[PDB]
């Protein structure tokens, strides 16, 4: 498709995909790249720097500020004070300026803005940090903290206490407590009250206090978090470490009669030897519909409808697509519209995986699942493709340079097939290495690299008292540290469908090296 025909399809990441196509092809003129950003679903990432290769984009600077903008460090002092406090919104800035000078602005807006007063008088100290710490200065502590990751300092019992108050606390939080870094913050966080707290906050708090082994303090963050969480997925999660620490059965059975299928709920009803939940069996009648499954910009209009249809119109859109051929926009619908409560585990394009031996089959079908709920055009922010969801890169490679397909094109990822074919094909490339399916799913997301660092580690997936669910709780990159979990459950759910049952609880045995 030429960039005129893309033109007159609606916004959509497959019309991104294709602009980027043609722009990774040099196929864009400088003429055609004139009205383009107004043609952008998602204006981020690679179709941004490659567009502003074409076309630099000036902005922004608001009319109002301009005149603030032609200032520097040497002549701030001659600017009006609107220009002086927005030029100070910038902790670089301030760095920048001479000490005098931070002395007479740090005058200029005691009364006015004492935020400012503080910054700048910080920064004529060897460490602001401590002088924002000793005036508990959230707003000016979390600016610090945006400014340099390196600031390290022990925090009082009443400072800690009035973070979580902050918007940026959450990430802050999780940020270091994953990466292990700040350990003077990270031991500070101790002394958290859990009422201050809530949600993935007083999870990651939990988690801190696993780490330093208090465990009283660990169980009072994690039952926060388990009244806490919106999602029952979360809760469970919350509640599996309350039962790990104190061993209350109550916690168990409240975990093994959950209504979400998650790692931690499978583990409970395996541990009170309750039954496997129940999978829904979808087999329409109708063989197809009107409805092309290769065209990608036709999934995009779906889905859009799918996702802003009221629950009167997800019972006529799942009507419509109740055939074989729709068979995994059916699930869809039916999984939109049954609020996250029924267990649909589909088996789509089955022929092309039967002859793989079942354990390889479940793993194939766990990544798919997440992937892209057997949507064979997804597309994704980063243009990952089809229902295994690959790089254009690793298709590329895989397609033309390993198994010489003739004529091959990344779209054809797009076929389930080939999706599948290449699925298998990289899935026993990681699996020879990492042995575990949750390893496996790790480095189908993340890449091998960063899962033979994280496995390197001594303090990851060896022996201990919480093992192995505290490193699942560390994973470095929070996409990966989820799908992972993710993944391992459809793959438990998949080898009981398929009459290859395995206990979990020997899955998580071999994660111990
Ligand atoms: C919270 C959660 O797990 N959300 C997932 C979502 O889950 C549901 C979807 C619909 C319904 N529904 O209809 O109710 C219910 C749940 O499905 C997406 C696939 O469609 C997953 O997207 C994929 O994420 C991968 C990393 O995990 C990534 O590698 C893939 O490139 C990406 N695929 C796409 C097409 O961008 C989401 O993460």
């Amino acid at each position: 498709y030429s960039i005129e025909k893309l033109k007159k399809e609606e916004n959509s990441l497959a019309k991104d995909y294709y602009i980027y196509r043609l722009l990774e092809k040099n196929k864009i003129s400088k003429k055609d790249a004139q009205d383009l950003n107004s043609h952008i679903f998602r204006y981020i990432g690679k179709i941004k720097s490659e567009l502003e290769k074409i076309i630099p984009l000036k902005p922004y600077i608001n009319p109002k500020y301009a005149k603030c903008y032609t200032y520097t460090a040497n002549t701030i002092l001659d600017a009006n004070l609107t220009c002086q406090s927005v030029r100070l919104n910038s902790l670089v800035f301030i760095a920048s300026l001479n000490s005098k000078d931070r002395t007479t602005l740090a005058q200029t807006f005691k009364n006015q803005r004492p935020d400012l007063t503080n910054l700048l008088l910080a920064f004529n100290t060897s460490d602001p940090m401590s002088y924002i710490v000793q005036k508990e200065d959230i707003n000016g502590f979390f600016k610090l903290y945006n400014y340099s990751k390196k600031y390290d300092l022990d925090l009082n019992t009443s400072l800690v206490n009035k973070l979580p108050n902050h918007i940026g606390f959450k990430d802050f939080a999780q940020n270091i407590i994953i990466k292990k870094e700040n350990p003077k913050f990270r031991h500070s966080m101790l002394e958290i009250n859990p009422e201050n707290v809530s949600e993935d906050s007083a999870f990651y708090l939990g988690v801190n206090a696993l780490t330093y082994d208090k465990t009283e303090l660990a169980y009072d963050f994690f039952k926060k978090a388990a009244q806490s969480f919106k999602s029952q997925s979360n809760k469970d999660n919350a509640i599996f470490w309350m039962w790990l620490i104190k061993n209350n059965e109550e916690d168990l059975k409240t975990l093994s009669q959950s209504s979400s299928l998650n790692i931690y709920s499978l583990y409970a009803k395996e541990l009170t030897n309750t039954p496997f939940p129940k999978i829904e069996s979808l087999n329409p009648s109708k063989k197809k519909n009107n409805f092309n499954m290769q065209d990608p910009f036709a999934w995009q209009k779906i889905n859009k409808q799918i996702r802003d249809a009221n629950a009167s119109q997800l019972d006529v859109l799942a009507k419509e697509f109740d055939t074989q051929e729709t068979l995994p926009i059916y699930a869809y619908i039916l999984e939109r519209k049954n609020n996250f409560k029924k267990h649909y585990f589909i088996m789509p394009y089955y022929d092309n995986i039967k002859d793989y031996n079942k354990t390889r089959q479940a793993l194939i079908l766990a990544i798919a699942r997440q992937e892209s709920r057997f949507i064979p055009t997804a597309i994704s922010v980063s243009y990952a493709l089809g229902m295994m969801q690959f790089m254009p890169f690793l298709a590329n490679h895989i397609g033309e340079k390993e198994l010489k397909i003739p004529n091959f094109d990344q779209d054809f990822m797009f076929k389930p097939e080939i999706a599948y074919y290449f699925g298998n094909y990289h899935l026993n490339y990681l699996e020879s290495r990492l042995k575990s399916p949750l390893f496996v799913a790790y480095a189908y997301n993340g890449g091998i690299g960063f899962t033979n660092r994280m496995l390197a580690r001594n303090d990851m997936f060896k022996t201990g008292k919480f093992e192995p669910f505290l490193s699942m709780e560390l994973v470095p990159y929070q996409e990966s540290r989820i799908y992972g979990k993710k993944v391992l459950a459809n793959y438990i759910v998949y080898r009981h469908l398929l009459n290859d049952s395995i206990k979990i609880s020997d899955i998580f045995e071999n994660l111990i090296q």
